[PDB]
């Protein structure tokens, strides 16, 4: 037939052009407006169509209907019609083909609606001259408008939007298009230019927010070669039957060659490696062979309808659908689970979901059958409100907490109020920009470039930042408020070559030609970190800045059932058909994972500890089973949670926590104790915590957000401090009693000195790299030229010398003082996750024991009989208990909000009697916390107010350098967050990694790789601002002191 089929975008398969037919697409959108239904100017490639732009090009504006007296064809922009019937005995028709469209007769002409839009199209305009029907609106179901007004002579001259837009459309003597002007509220801004050849093609297109690209065409009217017109193009050769046989883009990116055969289709690289497609009779994808093998296969229903989907392995996933309706009605995983739909008769719209544990939810419709809510599996609606225009103005949940919005005449949001009545008011240039927000009373403004990009940020302390885009729109430079400059350059695709810091240090990257994956970073120091990639672009090694190697293999499928160390550990992984990791094994054992239907996780077994879990209904864990205890939460309400710990000495502790409707918590309950109260701000910082005619905090902050100052006691010495900013924000000073500390930093924000009463206590130097590395006093004078060895490994660090694995472990620590005999500190790494094991120092051997997690179990000395165990209540602790020749010395159960510290009970037990008594069995005592932002505990305090334990004097990366004071039994035991003190050993424990104080770094790579950054052992780039709260990645403190161009 004289046709082709109807394919939607999403079932196309492409490479470098469209696999099934050897045919180009390019789709490129000029403009983007309104704020009810959009206004949108997008352009295709159809070598063989026209409308405005000249031949090849086609348009959203020049869509039209065709009419053969019982037959109308509509032409989209895609690259084939849609075809419906329509006698004159009918009102409606819909084609199985493409069921999502239905086609209406109207008054003039015809209708066009897709089911699940709002917006339907009206081709009811008489073209004078099958019959020609013109588009001549758009219109919601709520009456909104776009009107497309056209002069004598039939050329579309206006499109006026009843919210304000309106474009003024410009033609030259021949009637090409070359201009497309804003012309509203006395507005000419110029939106597109357009230029062209001498034979009329389409030369350029300039778009004021979007690229400017050229274009060039062969001697049979085909596209050549297209470029950004600076660094990026595209190379195209055809075949004598206009198919695409060789593409090659500017740099040697995406270089591809096809073959083509009747149903099959390959596509090679310069290397040889192929991939293959088959396709069937309507151009439906049937297999695809990929270079590695593997082979993925589907099968359709006879109106194209997949049906069941094989992926290389053999998972299988099957659906069912209500034969002509196009609308699935289960869907079966490759696991078994059943999801199962159902659609109401009158027309086709979701009235229920089924999931496979029995849970039903049902979508709610309000009129004109628009969505309002929905009716969850308890029964509780959620219901939605909608003013005359159809935008939501209020949003309320079971509970009645409710939402709000406010909308100006032109159909902008300009105010909303959320469900604690906290405002936001928003404020528009003329041409619909965010010119201003006023968040808390403090009040944020941008400017504008004539390409509608942020040029100018007018902070809250009235400090200027500057920005400067290229042409494509890619942030080339960023001057922060001091003025340094951070720069970064862009490459053949708009990917980035180099960054360069403050400090002037450039960083370089490679890009992999067939993927544009990441293969190279080459430090400011010359050295190297690479992937190496597999025919089907898998990472199969990768290689450290020291030269530390990974190998990993993997299976028909792509997942990773191998990986293979330098010191030979080979780890192997077993999944489901739902991709889920179900076996581990390990030189130690293996461990096994349990699921329920849903992913739910309901059983780890592991070589050393099982844990189990228990859920309730809404997907809450209301039972966990660790090694040493379990925890019960009860939730009696919607605002409200009650967790017990139980632990064995028995012991029990309960804990309340209240919420104040957004999230935050707003009081805690300790069982025998009173509340303590918290207080928020209307940026939901806390403000301050008190206890009814006991201990009271009080905290200030800046419009900022940083905090500057801090007060407590028994208002009615504690702690009194006040916080220094620069106007990047970095922290300049401290001060305590009067004891001011005064920071200074380089163009970087590193601390270059600490000085405390013009006296230097501290100094530091950074080498080209940013490692905390060269030059520094602490406590005592570390020389930079032997810091190091070939890749940022430890080599002296004062008369110590470390040993390294050949994994990239430190193995030995040696105290070489030529006076003393031989020290060794000695490692004892496992494969698994790089848990230490065991460390043997200068005479009796520890050793740790770890959950499936990572999180540390034990800790136990056989030699002294010194046990200490952890129970855990997510990422921080809940109880920890610690022995000794078989008996308790020490309980606390702890209080997390955040990774800060909030409160604290401790029982203390001694015998007194010397017989086997439990004796002295004490009192609970509850202490309540005082933290600096990094979440460093300052201070404790009595339930009365009276001060009881305070922090001992600290160096800059956290070396303690004061005595103790009062209580030193009291001391949680935290650092920075995410962090714990051994004291057998002088490391602080993360959950995955071990961090040297002396050194600033930790004793181990990396557990994820250059996704943690660029800095394989680095700690942190400065301990005031940042925190690394699991060994990861590290983070800001505060919002808006993040670098904006990256780091």
């Amino acid at each position: 037939e004289g046709a082709k089929r109807y394919r939607e975008a999403t079932k196309k398969f492409f490479t470098g052009i469209d696999v099934t037919t050897g045919q180009l697409f390019d789709q490129r959108t000029d403009i983007t407006l309104g704020q009810t239904l959009p206004l949108v100017f997008l352009r295709s490639w159809v070598p063989e169509e026209q409308g405005l732009l000249g031949p090849g090009w086609t348009d959203s504006f020049s869509e039209c209907a065709l009419a053969t007296g019982d037959r109308v064809e509509i032409r989209t922009t895609e690259g084939a019609s849609l075809y419906f019937a329509l006698p004159a005995a009918y009102t409606h028709s819909v084609n199985p083909d493409h069921p999502d469209f239905t086609l209406s007769r109207g008054e003039q002409g015809y209708i066009l609606r897709h089911r699940d839009s709002p917006v339907s199209k009206y081709f009811t305009l008489p073209h004078p001259s099958p019959r020609r029907w013109l588009l001549t609106e758009h219109r919601d179901v709520y009456d909104n408008r776009l009107r497309f007004i056209y002069n004598k002579h039939c050329q579309l001259t206006q499109v006026l939007h009843s919210d304000g837009p309106e474009l003024t459309l410009l033609y030259n003597l021949r009637g090409q298009l070359t201009e497309i002007r804003r012309t509203d509220e006395r507005l000419q801004e110029v939106m597109a230019r357009y230029h062209y050849h001498d034979n009329g093609r389409l030369a350029e297109a300039d778009s004021t927010q979007n690229f400017h690209l050229y274009y060039e065409y062969n001697a049979q009217g085909l596209i050549s070669r297209w470029s950004d017109g600076d660094q990026t193009w595209v190379d195209y050769r055809y075949d004598k039957q206009g198919r695409c046989t060789d593409s090659v883009g500017a740099g040697g990116f995406y270089p591809v060659h096809l073959d083509y055969a009747p149903g099959i289709t390959r596509s090679t690289t310069p290397q040889g490696h192929t991939t293959t497609g088959h396709y069937n009779d309507q151009q439906l994808i049937t297999e695809i062979h990929t270079p590695c093998g593997g082979v993925t296969r589907y099968e359709y229903d006879r109106w194209g309808n997949l049906v069941r989907q094989i992926l290389p392995e053999g998972e299988t996933l099957t659906l069912t659908y209500l034969a002509d309706t196009g609308r699935v009605t289960s869907l079966t995983e490759a696991t078994g689970a059943v999801w199962q739909y159902s659609y109401e008769a009158d027309s086709l719209q979701l009235t229920g979901m089924t999931d496979p544990l029995q849970r039903t939810w049902l979508p709610q419709y309000d009129e004109q059958g628009q969505p309002a809510g929905f009716i969850a599996p308890d029964g509780r609606k959620t219901t939605l409100t909608r003013n005359a225009f159809g935008l939501v103005t209020s949003e309320t949940d079971p509970d009645g907490n409710s939402r709000t919005q406010e909308y100006d005449k032109h159909q902008r949001l300009v105010r909303v109020l959320d469900e604690e009545n906290r405002t936001v008011s928003l404020g528009y240039d003329s041409q619909d920009r965010l010119r201003s927000l006023t968040a808390a009373g403090a009040l944020w403004r941008w400017r504008y470039d004539r390409h509608h990009r942020v040029a100018v940020s007018d902070r809250p302390d009235n400090q200027l930042e500057h920005f400067t885009h290229d042409r494509h729109g890619n942030l080339t430079c960023w001057t922060d408020a001091r003025g340094v400059k951070w720069q970064v350059e862009y490459g053949p695709f708009d990917l980035p070559v180099a960054r360069r810091d403050g400090e002037g240090h450039r960083w370089q990257y490679r890009y992999d030609a067939d993927t544009l994956q990441l293969t190279q970073v080459i430090n400011p120091q010359g050295e190297t970190y690479s992937y190496t990639l597999d025919a089907d672009g898998r990472v199969i090694t990768e290689q450290d800045y020291a030269g530390t190697q990974w190998h990993y293999r993997y299976d028909r499928s792509g997942n990773c059932i191998e990986k293979r160390d330098g010191e030979e550990n080979v780890t192997r992984y077993d999944y489901d058909a739902a991709r889920r990791l179900t076996t581990l094994h390990t030189p130690e054992g293996p461990t096994r994972y349990h699921y329920d239907s849903v992913g739910r996780l309901l059983t780890v077994d592991s070589p050393d500890s099982t844990l189990h879990f228990e859920y309730d209904g809404q997907d809450r864990i209301v039972r966990e089973i660790q090694p040493h205890g379990e925890i019960q939460r009860h939730y009696p309400d919607n605002r409200t949670a009650e967790r017990q710990l139980l632990t064995g000495h028995p012991g029990r502790w309960q804990s309340r926590r209240e919420v104040n409707r957004v999230g935050e918590l707003i009081t805690l309950t300790l069982a025998g104790q009173a509340p303590l109260t918290i207080e928020r701000d209307d940026a939901g910082r806390d403000t301050g915590r008190y206890v009814d005619g006991g201990f009271i905090l009080r905290q200030q902050y800046s419009l900022m957000g940083q905090l500057t100052a801090q007060r407590a006691g028994r208002n009615p010495a504690g702690v009194a401090r006040r916080y220094e900013y620069d106007t990047a924000l970095n922290l300049t000073a401290a001060s305590d009693d009067g004891q001011q500390v005064n920071y200074l930093l380089n163009g970087n924000g590193q601390v270059i000195s600490v000085g405390e009463g013009r006296t230097l206590r501290e100094h530091y130097q950074y080498d080209e790299t940013g490692y905390p590395s060269r030059r520094f006093d602490g406590v005592q004078e570390i020389m930079g030229e032997t810091l190091y060895q070939e890749g940022h490994r430890l080599n002296w660090v004062g008369s110590h010398r470390f040993v390294y694995d050949r994994a990239g472990r430190m193995q030995e620590k040696q105290f070489l003082a030529e006076g003393c005999r031989l020290a060794l500190t000695k490692y004892r790494w496992n494969s698994q996750n790089q848990l230490t094991g065991l460390i043997t120092p200068d005479g009796i051997p520890w050793e740790y024991r770890y959950d499936a997690f990572g999180r540390r179990t034990e800790k136990r000395c056989i030699q002294s009989g010194k046990l200490t165990t952890y129970l855990w209540d997510g990422n921080v602790p809940a109880e920890i208990r610690e022995y000794q020749h078989g008996r308790l010395k020490m309980i606390r159960h702890l209080v997390f909000d955040g990774w800060e510290l909030v409160a604290q009970q401790t029982q203390a037990f001694t015998l007194n009697l010397d017989n086997r008594v439990e004796l002295m069995a004490g009192e609970v005592q509850t202490q309540y916390a005082v933290s600096a932002p990094t979440g460093e505990p300052l201070a404790l305090f009595d339930p009365a107010g009276k001060r009881v334990w305070r922090r001992p004097k600290q160096s800059l990366y956290g070396l303690r350098l004061g005595g103790y004071g009062e209580n030193p039994q009291l001391d949680p035991g935290l650092r920075f967050a995410g962090q714990l003190f051994d004291e057998e050993s002088g490391l602080f424990y993360n959950r995955f990694r071990y961090y040297l104080p002396e050194a600033t770094c930790y004793l181990s790579p990396d557990p994820t790789g250059l996704w943690g950054g660029e800095n394989t052992y680095r700690y942190v780039q400065n301990p005031t601002k940042f925190i690394n709260p699991l060994g990861l990645a590290g983070e800001n403190v505060f919002i808006h002191a993040t670098n904006k161009a990256g780091f």
